[PDB]
């Protein structure tokens, strides 16, 4: 297959479940622009209990290589339908999440809500611009 990136940006998946792994991750590509993407479980099928992080899931996967820079996606599975609800969860605590799915760029107050998550015009923004 004859490729060609003329310096073209790069990103990384990962998935992860629950905040711990979350910060591992998170620190290994600290280095480098991260994005978590917070949203519900996937179930055995493979989707989200919540309709959005399904339709936002390739919204958001495609918009990421759009990206003008490194960046290193991260797939945070909030848990539960009836556990994203928690307000005394550590997303709503120390992440402060307003709304799943979340999109939060690690290092600047720019995310996108599910709303935001849905609009591959604004997920190819948050990521082409600083």
């Amino acid at each position: 297959g004859s490729e060609g990136a003329a310096t073209m940006a790069t990103f990384e998946e990962v998935s992860v479940l629950g905040f711990e792994e979350f910060d591992k991750a998170v620190k290994e590509h600290e280095s480098k622009t991260i994005f978590a993407y917070f949203s519900g479980s996937k179930d055995t099928e493979g989707k989200s209990w919540c309709p959005d992080c399904v339709e936002a899931e390739p919204v958001i996967r495609e918009g990421l290589k759009h990206v003008t820079e490194d960046c290193v996606f991260i797939y945070c599975q909030v848990g539960d339908k009836p556990y994203w609800k928690d307000p005394n969860n550590d997303f709503r605590q120390k992440l402060k999440i307003t709304a799943v799915p979340t999109l939060l760029k690690y290092g600047t107050p720019q995310k996108l809500v599910e709303s935001e998550c849905c609009q591959s015009s604004l997920v190819e923004m948050i990521f082409s611009e600083d």
